[PDB]
């Protein structure tokens, strides 16, 4: 599927809990949660090549990767990692992360038949789920 476009958040579940179990300081956690409530998301996909920009004033993540080639990013709680994206199924990509020790973290993105984008972010047993619609 083509994920390209600007995406707008409509649901977030377990974001604060994810940060909480990862030990993020409560003062920083409240700033992170509030910033994450209204991110600006831009995706440009050309085959297996992805540009994914998620912007908030206090944290912008900008990754330009090819599916099946390793790249550097940060975990959700800000620790440097090596990431590797693969297609799990036809409409779902799964990213495995390894720290540059800690919780086992990952993220997934998929598109529904209606064109809603579902992001999950995991740390051990805690799963955060965020749903977006294309502008
Ligand atoms: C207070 C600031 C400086 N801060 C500090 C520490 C951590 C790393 C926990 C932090 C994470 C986010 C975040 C985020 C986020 C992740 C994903 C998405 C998304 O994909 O929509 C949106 C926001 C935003 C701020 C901080």
């Amino acid at each position: 599927p083509n994920f390209s476009g600007n995406w707008k958040i409509i649901r977030s579940e377990n974001f604060e809990e994810l940060l909480k179990v990862l030990g993020v300081n409560v003062m920083l956690r409240k700033i992170a949660v509030a910033a994450a409530s209204k991110p600006a998301v831009e995706i440009k996909q050309e085959g297996d090549t992805f540009y994914i920009k998620t912007s908030t004033t206090v944290r912008t993540t900008e990754i330009n990767f090819k599916v099946g080639e390793e790249f550097e990013e940060q975990t959700v709680d800000g620790r440097p990692c090596k990431s590797l994206v693969k297609w799990e199924s036809e409409n779902k990509m799964v990213c495995e992360q390894k720290l540059l020790e800690g919780p086992k973290t990952s993220w997934t993105r998929e598109l529904t038949n209606d064109g809603e984008l579902i992001l999950t972010m995991t740390a051990d047993d805690v799963v955060c789920t965020r749903v977006y619609v294309r502008e």
